[PDB]
């Protein structure tokens, strides 16, 4: 029969289980106990918290939902973060690897703080590569659901650390016409402009679809040939948008591949991105959004765009530009996970207000560009 002299109530002492790796030990901390003098007494206990220079190490508190563990703070005591008896904290690197695909195509490890949001990430990142312009640059994700809120951080997006992102300029307009005197620059603007109509970020009509893939055409396979490019001939799912792949798109493209009669590949390309930069839609971020319409129950879906100048509406199935605001004419907007409103003032009665899962982007992308606008003025 003997008493513990190592015994403390329950009520006065935090009994907490620090993990490190594979090593979990049990420590004993008075609550009152800050981070920073945790982490020295992890040290004088744990020999594998000795792995490196003390101030690279930190408290990390787990959860079964990786998006809910969060960074303590050095600067806080242990019960502020009403940690109970038999709590998990990991004793962990500050800094660890994030993968970031960059503008060459390749994956660069760059080392980031894992306590701090994507901003601060992409600021980071910017800095290793000697991006001064950081405004220009996004991360987005590479799997719609690759946006990221940079004001929120990639563990409560969920984002884990095996995960590489990408480095993504924003979109500008180019000051600079289309030549064909630089091969290499045609052939990188003909890709993106192409690959946006295909992949449907540029929502075209059903007519100039068919342009474009006759454009398309000439590039690939030279100029029309009724021998070979007879029906059945085209994958169409390479050459429309998904929406318009229809077996009555092949007449239609054979026929503008016809009208390039020997047009050369680099007259093509040129050609193809003037079509494209002159729609009103080029440029533009668009948002699937459901319009509630005067005497109709059923929501109606419509395209919402939004550029540097203006929102529009656009008709979707047509494309239409039916209507435009210009962003001076915006009193404010709101945004939540299931709709989003605009406020003109006196332009106009009632307010703009849809339904849409994206309403959070589009809202930051209308603050950017009026922060942009503000910022010239000033």
């Amino acid at each position: 029969n003997n008493d513990n002299p190592l015994f403390k109530s329950a009520m006065v002492a935090l009994s907490l289980k620090i993990s490190i790796g594979n090593v979990v030990k049990t420590m004993q901390f008075e609550p009152s106990t800050m981070v920073y003098d945790a982490c020295r007494m992890i040290r004088e206990r744990i020999p594998e918290a000795l792995a490196g220079p003390p101030n690279d190490f930190g408290l990390f508190l787990s959860d079964d939902d990786p998006k809910k563990g969060i960074w303590l703070e050095a600067g806080k005591a242990l019960d502020y973060y009403m940690l109970r008896n038999g709590d998990t904290m990991e004793y962990r690197k500050k800094q660890r690897p994030l993968k970031i695909r960059m503008l060459d195509g390749t994956v660069k490890t760059i080392m980031v703080d894992d306590s701090k949001t994507v901003t601060d990430m992409l600021m980071t990142i910017c800095a290793r590569i000697g991006i001064t312009n950081h405004d220009e640059y996004s991360l987005v994700r590479e799997l719609e659901l690759n946006w990221l809120d940079h004001g929120r951080t990639l563990r409560e997006q969920g984002v884990e650390e095996h995960e590489t992102l990408l480095l993504r300029r924003k979109f500008f307009y180019s000051d600079q016409n289309v030549d064909s005197r630089d091969p290499v620059q045609l052939n990188l603007l003909y890709v993106q402009a192409r690959d946006d109509i295909l992949n449907g970020s540029h929502p075209v009509s059903f007519d100039k679809a068919c342009e474009f893939a006759g454009f398309q055409c000439q590039i690939q396979f030279g100029p029309h040939n009724e021998q070979k490019h007879k029906a059945g001939f085209l994958d169409l799912k390479d050459f429309l948008p998904k929406e318009y792949v229809k077996q009555k798109g092949e007449r239609k493209i054979f026929q503008a591949h016809k009208n390039c009669g020997q047009m050369s590949e680099i007259e093509a390309k040129v050609r193809y991105v003037k079509l494209a930069r002159s729609l009103k839609t080029y440029g533009v971020s668009f948002f699937l959004v459901k319009e509630k319409m005067k005497g109709k129950n059923k929501l109606v879906p419509r395209l919402l765009g939004i550029t540097k100048e203006c929102v529009m509406r656009v008709d979707e199935k047509t494309k239409e530009v039916i209507q435009e605001w210009s962003l001076t004419n915006i009193k404010r907007w709101a945004a939540s996970p299931k709709s989003f409103t605009l406020d003109f003032g006196d332009y106009q009665d009632g307010y703009y207000s849809v339904q849409t899962t994206e309403g959070e982007q589009i809202a930051q992308l209308i603050a950017g560009y009026i922060d942009i606008i503000l910022k010239k003025k000033k």
